[PDB]
């Protein structure tokens, strides 16, 4: 897996894009905490659980709220451009 940036493209199926976000108050990050097995984000075998998305659509999330980052994947479209980046150390912090 690698450690640089990645540019992931998923496309929104009826399960949405398969995978979920957890985040805090803006600065602690966002990660993917769950890849639903056969979904969009699945299909695609780019994205991990622990990696931190640094941006949507060209939309830098890096310090965004967890809100900020929910809703501008919310109004990403049907076509989604994801720049993530494997950060499991920092995204354990959130994974009880």
């Amino acid at each position: 897996i690698p450690r640089e940036p990645r540019r992931i493209v998923i496309h929104r199926g009826s399960t949405g894009l398969g995978f979920n976000i957890v985040g805090g108050e803006p600065g602690e990050g966002i990660f993917i905490s769950f890849i639903l097995a056969g979904g969009p984000a699945d299909l695609s075998g780019e994205l991990r659980k622990g990696d931190q998305i640094l941006s949507v659509n060209g939309v830098d999330l890096r310090n965004a709220s967890h809100e900020q980052a929910a809703i501008a994947l919310k109004n990403a479209g049907q076509t989604v451009t994801i720049i993530a980046q494997y950060k499991p150390e920092e995204y354990s912090r959130f994974e009880a």
